[PDB]
DNA sequence: ATGAGACGCTGGCGATTAGCTAATCGCCAGCGTCTCATCTTTATGCGCC
């Protein structure tokens, strides 16, 4: 609930999360997706930009080209 | 018109009585896993101001 720094899950509601309600008080959308952008990097010429996934085909017509 | 001033075995024992760190070495050290994802980075391979 905002009290460590390894947390990234976020909160539907203001509950204590239990078995039966985990599933409405978690919101398990944003949790994964904080999850996963929290690791990505950015790009070192355009710093606060994110990068593309890699099987972008924008990408690989960049690269094939 | 007299009655104070002058003070010991201790030292050298035993024998209680009491009490304390230190030097040497040996032992022996919580650890087991998996999942999941996440990023990097390296070996090789391709380009001239």
């Amino acid at each position: 609930r905002g009290n460590s720094r390894f947390a990234w899950m976020t909160r539907k509601s203001e509950e204590t999360i239990t078995p039966w309600n985990f599933e409405e008080v978690v919101d398990k959308g944003a949790s994964a997706q904080s999850f996963i952008e929290r690791m990505t990097n950015f790009d070192k010429n355009l710093p606060n930009e994110k990068v593309l996934p890699k099987h972008s085909l924008l990408y690989e017509y960049f690269t094939v080209y």
